[PDB]
């Protein structure tokens, strides 16, 4: 397995990339973010595992940053894998109410703090959370960074294929993807979980793939 990767994407914004072999998928890359505010750091999705979450946190703490919190974009373990270890270290963990419920049903440890509704501020005017409706999973949310115009789409952004449909709502995904295109068309950078960073076009491509996936069912 390739090592945890951490790259500067923009000023105060980093992409972390972790890797896990998944049956019927091979080695799966997973992108998340670290967002820097003053001398504080926010995890946008945890890596797959506690070890890599520890590795990631250590890298930033070692640079003089405090980890103020982590937000998980959906319940799957490529977003939540690290919640246990963070909780154990009293670092505040965030996820939607839906996400927390699905983690519970799945017999997984939940995030300490939750939220619900359409729009949520994790940090006022710096880190916004938006729930477009079901798609890749019932609970998938996106994270918007206003200053830099960066959107983390998580596993909802699927420009070339929908990927793992095990917990997908193919019926709702096109509608959800339309609402996401309307609101965030002004994004400079769009960060998918499982493919590379693109511009606002990735929103359109996601919509087409959702529509195409529905037609096929
Ligand atoms: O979103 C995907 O397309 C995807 C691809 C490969 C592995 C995945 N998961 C990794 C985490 C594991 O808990 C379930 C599958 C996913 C996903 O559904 O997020
Ligand atoms: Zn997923
Ligand atoms: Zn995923």
């Amino acid at each position: 397995l390739p090592d945890l990767k951490i790259e500067k994407l923009d000023e105060g914004v980093y992409v972390h990339t972790s890797f896990e072999e998944v049956n019927g998928w091979g080695v799966v890359p997973k992108h998340g973010l670290v967002v820097l505010v003053n001398a504080e750091a926010y995890l946008i999705d945890t890596p797959f595992t506690a070890k890599d979450t520890e590795k990631l946190v250590t890298w930033f703490v070692e640079r003089g940053y405090k980890i103020k919190g982590s937000i998980s974009s959906h319940f799957h373990s490529d977003s939540t894998g690290g919640i246990e270890w963070l909780n154990s270290r009293s670092i505040p963990t965030y996820a939607s109410e839906l996400t927390n419920e699905l983690l519970k049903k799945d017999g997984k440890v939940q995030a300490t703090n939750s939220f619900s509704g359409v729009n949520y501020w994790l940090v006022k005017n710096k880190i916004e959370v938006f729930y477009p409706g079901p798609g890749h999973t019932p609970d998938n949310v996106v994270v918007w960074l206003p200053e830099r115009k960066i959107l983390f789409g998580g596993c909802f952004i699927k420009p070339y294929g929908l990927g793992n449909l095990g917990d997908a709502n193919i019926e709702a995904w096109p509608k959800s993807a339309k609402l996401l295109k309307s609101k965030y068309g002004k994004a400079k950078l769009v960060v998918p979980s499982h493919s590379e960073v693109g511009d606002a076009s990735l929103l359109k491509l996601t919509l087409e793939q959702a529509v195409k996936g529905l037609n096929e069912s």
